[PDB]
């Protein structure tokens, strides 16, 4: 049982929940590999056992009629046919818990608040696209943001699965030049290759929303264009930097994201997009700043007049806060949902205190975590924190081509 | 191997040096435990002929003739002795070596200017302070800060060993109060506590800088008091707002870590201090910042004319800044040297590559290399990195007391 300190109050907790962590992770007793991103019949019913145990073990069910009984059928149905159809409530607790196991979340203090969207029921491409527009339209609220996951059917042995083959349903256009530079979000040209390469007639400049490449069974994927009115943005302004208007910035509102596998009790869904609220440095650090990406830094830092022909001036640093200023200043005149970190980290921190009593601990990576700006300045920094993996869980997954 | 990734450029390198990690670390596949701060004969027989090996490669005369006859030699001595003694080329390289695998050092693209003093000859006390006085006048240098490190005699059986009971070198006195406060430096109120217990009279500052225990073998720790003209101190100004002289903030030039044990083919040194010269983040971040430590951040935010009301103003991220600012313009004025966190992760970076091409890998703690500000403005944050424990090395070891 690791012993876990902050340093900040010198408070001294213990992580009980970490000895029910399987799935492996990539460290040895030689070498931690924490800061990676990517880590490099009989068994389905081992993985369902478990999982319908700690549904029955929450809802104080355990020692039950109710719970035997659904034991018995699952293996009834895996013995006939293979595989298993989960209740709608335990595909409910399932999605929920997902999001509360994952370790690089630091908005899980909502975890109890979201919304189950179940398309199990789907058969095509178009069918998809309807569930997907009936997500966008209810987590967006306009502007009011509601957590929400759609889950789309179970993938099973034989005959192929659903995929959204975009990272999230709204990202925007990366276009190759003459060069090689890119007008437009470097993040997503892999994507928008494909997009034109199945028949989409590319955009012109740097916001341009993408068309989502929807793939139902076998049968290729066919592209399908995102109502206008649908996805909602954010222009983005500054509070007292005039110009700041000018360089006309804008993201959207909506993180969606739809690449990810869910893994519930053994059953594995290729498709089940999740989609929450926005933390401003996501929008402002990482997605504007980063030197792969929109890499405005030093843009800013011209029209701010800053010494950029000195590191020592801290340009950056000072550039990089007023775009996050920006970045929480045009969400919140726009009346759309989004925290900024300080609240968000001090938040998770609630949650850690919590997750103590109820489940003896909680997986959280470091790394990701900590914020990308101002990391000391928040409370998570001088908190240690033990990473594994619990179920259920996101997973990710091989891109479907 | 582990392969591991740039995600700002691409880049793909695998670290075989890891293979070679001659000892474990806390993390288990089961459990990361990364984050975390705190993680005969034959024995040392084997210990030492591996540092012989490396010395000899070093030199480009493995397996010769002069590299059989030193590992006789030491087997021998051994057997004699129980230990055996270094000779001098052998220190040097064993000291920069240690610098060298140090994983949460991001200034390790000087290791090999270092500059060794040999004090294993010292005998009392009152010769270790001289040795400590001559230390710091060589290193700080009147502000053109120079690498050093002093090593004392070698724990040997039979005989207590040499200890320094402060952390660094410089310290700042914190005092309790009757608010339950503290005057001066939070971190330091227990060796505080103890230099009064031995006979120091305390001073009442917010920056009075503290005696030296020192410890020779077997004997009581004594007390010693650095002559003031050797502690070159930095008085804190800032270059556009001029009343944050008068916060009446000062700084040591001089980084000389007291605390950690060195260890050398099998060999342990628990008194051998080292020092640089400070990276402005330490000071302007975690030193003056932490709400455990100088706490200054809401003070200097007011006076900067803030709204401190809420989060969302990102008046941390400002206060913090301009705190940054102030250390580098001060240092700067005084001559005293000094790198921020932007050149310094940046040539972190040329690090990594010298050493892929020398070793094959580095040993990095990616939580300690990325500064506690601005984080992915640096290189190093989209760096993976892989952290294992090579020898020789610097090691953590319990207090004295
Ligand atoms: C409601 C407010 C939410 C906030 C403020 C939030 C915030 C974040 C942030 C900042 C990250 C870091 C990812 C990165 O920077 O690459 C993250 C990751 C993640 N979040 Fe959330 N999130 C929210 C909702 C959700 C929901 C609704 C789910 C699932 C139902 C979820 C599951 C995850 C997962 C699985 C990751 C890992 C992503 C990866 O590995 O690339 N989050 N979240
Ligand atoms: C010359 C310029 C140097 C710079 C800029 C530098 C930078 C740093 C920084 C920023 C840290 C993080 C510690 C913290 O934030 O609390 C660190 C740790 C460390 N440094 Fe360096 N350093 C320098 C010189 C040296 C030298 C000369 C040695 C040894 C010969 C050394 C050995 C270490 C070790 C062992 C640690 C980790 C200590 C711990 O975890 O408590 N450094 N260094
Ligand atoms: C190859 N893909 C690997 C990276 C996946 C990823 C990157 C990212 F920047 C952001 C995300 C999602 C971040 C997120 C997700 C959600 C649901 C809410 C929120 N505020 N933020 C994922
Ligand atoms: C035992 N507790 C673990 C952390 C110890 C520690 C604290 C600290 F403030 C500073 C350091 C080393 C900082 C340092 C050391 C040196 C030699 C140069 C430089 N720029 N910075 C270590
Ligand atoms: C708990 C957490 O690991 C701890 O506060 C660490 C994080 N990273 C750090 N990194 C550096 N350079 N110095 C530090 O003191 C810390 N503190
Ligand atoms: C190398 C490093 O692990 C990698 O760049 C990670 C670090 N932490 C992160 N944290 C978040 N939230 N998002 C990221 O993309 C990353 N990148
Ligand atoms: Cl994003
Ligand atoms: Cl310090
Ligand atoms: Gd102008
Ligand atoms: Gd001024
Ligand atoms: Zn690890």
């Amino acid at each position: 049982f690791p012993r876990v300190k902050n340093w900040e109050v010198g408070s001294i907790t213990y992580d009980t929940l970490s000895a029910q962590a399987q799935q492996d992770g990539p460290c040895t007793p030689r070498r931690c590999l924490g800061s990676l991103v990517f880590p490099r019949p009989e068994q389905l019913l081992s993985q369902a056992r478990d999982f319908i145990n700690q549904y029955y073990s929450s809802i104080k069910r355990s020692g039950s009629q109710a719970h035997e009984q659904r034991l018995q059928e699952v293996e009834a149905e895996v013995a006939a046919t293979g595989t298993y159809q989960l209740r709608e409530s335990e595909l409910v607790f399932g999605a929920k818990q997902a999001w509360r196991n994952a370790p690089r979340c630091v908005g899980r203090i909502q975890w109890g608040k979201l919304q189950v969207f179940d398309a199990r029921d789907c058969r095509s491409a178009q069918e998809m696209f309807t569930y997907i527009c009936n997500h966008i339209k209810y987590a967006t609220n306009r502007g009011n943001l509601r957590s929400a996951i759609t889950v789309f059917p179970q993938r099973c042995p034989g005959r192929g699965d659903f995929r959204i083959w975009n990272s999230q349903l709204v990202r925007y256009a990366g276009y190759r030049q003459q060069d090689g530079s890119v007008r437009g979000d470097p993040a997503n040209v892999e994507i928008t290759e494909l997009c034109i390469q199945h028949g989409w007639t590319p955009g012109n400049g740097r916001f341009d929303v993408l068309p989502l490449l929807l793939q139902a069974p076998d049968e290729p994927p066919e592209l399908f264009l995102l109502p206008p009115e649908l996805v909602l943005e954010v222009p983005l302004e500054h509070p007292t930097l005039e110009w700041f208007a000018a360089l006309g910035l804008r993201w959207y509102a909506l993180p969606a994201v739809s690449n990810m596998l869910l893994e519930i009790g053994g059953l594995e869904f290729p498709a089940a997009p999740f989609s929450g609220w926005y933390m401003s440095t996501e929008i402002g650090t990482r997605n504007l700043c980063d030197p792969h990406r929109y890499n405005i830094l030093e843009d800013v830092a011209v029209c701010m007049d800053l010494d950029t022909r000195t590191t020592s001036s801290l340009w950056k640093d000072k550039a990089a806060v007023e775009i996050n200023v920006a970045v929480l200043h045009s969400y919140q005149l726009a009346k759309v949902t989004i925290v900024d970190h300080h609240a968000a980290t001090a938040s998770f921190m609630k949650h850690l205190e919590n997750e103590q009593k109820a489940r003896g601990g909680c997986p959280a990576d470091w790394a990701w975590i900590v914020p990308p700006i101002s990391g000391s300045l928040t409370p998570v920094f001088h908190q240690e924190m033990v990473n594994y993996f619990l179920s259920p869980a996101f997973r990710y997954q091989p891109d479907p081509w």
